């Protein structure tokens, strides 16, 4: 363990302090959670550093954290800079600790330039791996292929007791390797080394399991198990019939969100028909998922009906997307079919918008002369 | 009401008695619902009759039912027959009680031939509206252009308490007509005269909230509005952030279904990982969907954790299907498109294989001589 970590001590170079705001005072951690700050990024940095690593922390704005819990990261051994530059030039991993959108693409744009050799770049929850990938892509296939993408995602808030564990992003469900062996078994060590439960999953997949829409995933994965359970038990349904029903039910609710939102889905799927539907389905003692449901879709009914007439049901072509996929590739192919699909597959992962704001255009022409 | 149902009294033909063995034995409804046999097709012809229609059930196998039940049937004034061509003729509304795959397609096309003007064909839970219409789509486009497709979909057992409701498949969410409004608002007369609250939703969404997958868009719905609440009110993500995330998870455990199947699907999404991660969104007081779903995926983690590594994650690519439907439209744009969106969708709706099985082919040709 200890004479272990002194072989693998690593460098390690962490990007983005966390909003600290955030944290303690509109999520109001310590006290709805636990813990102490600072969270986040530079927690991480103070738990890597506390394990032995060498360890740097680039943020550029001073103010997003108070002296005292500055103290606490420099306390701690961690090298604070603000130049991103600086700390690129430092790790062999570099987490990515940092805001949504733009920020995130700007900043591993500039590390890759001067990262040492066979460093890994990781994301948190502000970007999908894959997403990182592609925006890095020409670079890590023609400069750097050595160069690895993986994640360091806490899938908590580094500081508070949930965050015992770290999801590594390993080859995706296409079978795609977004890092080496080495590199993510380097990035396990590292979580590990910090006393964090090491989880590699397909990096198309960590996201889903890890970000703040994990609520999402959890819910409706065992409802799925509840129906399974039921139709093979109780009614005795075949497998594909099972799998044909959950595969229409995911797939359908998607595609309305993707098209008109949450509230035109809801609108789409009314959910006064889904109580009545639904409970003709509860054929076990106990199915505490259906019943949670069911009085939650019970004491959202009325408040639901009154913007769901409000909302509007836009244009939905709704198809089973693997299917979609493997047409496009026999019909279309090649090279048009991989971009349509990279595409799509961005769109489904983007976890900001990638264009400028309106307001962005009209300021940099206000500043233009 | 009475003096309504007078003017509005129609022909009704219910093609298919009910498994009353599924209801009675295997499911045991009476005990663990309500109600008394016979149950489903023969059902709601008792319930059109005692309505005032001029009813007419086709079955072709008598001992489907016992005798006692069958006087049930026919001391309601149901008129039985074994001939689909004999109700065919008879009736201006035409339900589909009858078996899932083949069998329902072929009696769907017997009818067509024989129905009168203006006459509407409606599917049960045993065949999606779109897949029916697909299948009649040559005869209703060309010979029969005055025949409707909608939906008398009970969303439960016709004869149990629950029953008190219907499905009436309408206008489809990519805004096609299967059937005119006159025909659609016969389909609302009859579910009304019957005492029924009659439900009308988009066509291709019909099944998603009447099927016994209505199960999994309950618990799923359910979490999507937890999360939306949770995002708003506690993390102020924004709309667009919030829709992001939904898409994605949901999307994602779609796709995993379609190429892996259940236990797939769990392989790539990891229960135990899903537990943690999922916590750090107990954000609020009551969020009985979210603890369900822990101590349900904490329960029957073990017994998954043996099969799951048994399973095999599929080449899965994942996209945004709305994006990918939209890129195919421009990138190829006309019939083409058209043919690989339409076999996407029967893909996505189609509730039986319409391809022949393995043995079906063999015992063909043991008595081909
Ligand atoms: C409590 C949440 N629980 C989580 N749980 C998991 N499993 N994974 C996450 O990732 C989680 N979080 C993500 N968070 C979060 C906070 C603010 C914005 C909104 C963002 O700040 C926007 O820019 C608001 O504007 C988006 C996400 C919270 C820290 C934190
Ligand atoms: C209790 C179930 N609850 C339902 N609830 C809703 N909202 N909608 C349905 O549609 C429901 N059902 C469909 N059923 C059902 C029964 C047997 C097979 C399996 C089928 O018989 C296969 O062929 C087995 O082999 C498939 C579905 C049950 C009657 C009934
Ligand atoms: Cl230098
Ligand atoms: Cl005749
Ligand atoms: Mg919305
Ligand atoms: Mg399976
Ligand atoms: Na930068
Ligand atoms: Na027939």
């Amino acid at each position: 363990n200890i004479r272990k970590i002194k072989v693998d001590n690593m460098k390690v170079s962490v990007y983005g302090a966390g909003n600290q705001n955030l944290y303690i005072n509109k999520l109001n951690l310590p006290e709805k959670f636990g813990g102490e700050p600072p969270y986040g990024g530079s927690r991480m940095a103070i738990e890597f550093a506390e394990a032995g690593h060498d360890v740097v922390l680039a943020e550029p704005n001073k103010n997003i954290m108070s002296d005292d819990l500055w103290k606490k990261v420099e306390d701690a051994g961690v090298k604070v800079v603000s130049d991103d530059v600086e700390a690129a030039k430092h790790g062999e991993i570099h987490v990515l600790f940092t805001p949504f959108g733009k920020a995130t693409f700007r900043i591993a744009k500039t590390i890759i330039e001067h990262v040492p050799e066979n460093a890994v770049i990781c994301n948190t929850c502000t970007v999908s791996p894959v997403v990182l990938y592609y925006s890095l892509e020409p670079i890590l296939r023609t400069k750097r292929k050595d160069v690895g993408i993986s994640s360091m995602h806490p899938a908590a808030v580094p500081g508070t007791p949930q965050h015992g564990h770290y999801v590594i992003g390993g080859k995706t469900t296409d079978g795609k390797e977004l890092a080496t062996e080495e590199q993510i078994k380097k990035a396990v060590e590292l979580a590990k080394s910090a006393g964090k439960e090491a989880y590699v999953v397909p990096a198309d997949v960590s996201s889903v399991v890890a970000d703040m829409g994990s609520l999402v995933t959890a819910v409706a994965l065992s409802g799925v198990l509840d129906y399974y359970t039921v139709g093979r038990k109780i009614i005795n349904a075949p497998k594909k019939m099972i799998e044909q029903q959950v595969i229409m039910t995911l797939q359908t609710m998607a595609s309305l969100v993707e098209t008109s939102g949450i509230e035109g889905m809801v609108k789409a799927l009314n959910p006064e028909l889904l109580i009545r539907s639904a409970s003709s389905m509860k054929l076990l003692d106990r199915q505490k998922d259906l019943d949670a449901a069911l009085e939650i879709l019970q004491n959202l009914d009325e408040t639901l009906k009154a913007e769901v007439e409000k909302a509007e049901i836009k244009p939905t072509t709704l198809v089973a997307a693997q299917s979609l996929v493997k047409e496009i590739k026999t019909l279309i192919g090649g090279a048009a079919a991989e971009g349509a699909i990279k595409r799509s597959a961005r769109k489904l992962f983007e976890h900001a918008d990638p264009n400028s704001s309106s307001v962005d255009k009209l300021a940099a022409a206000l500043e233009h002369h």
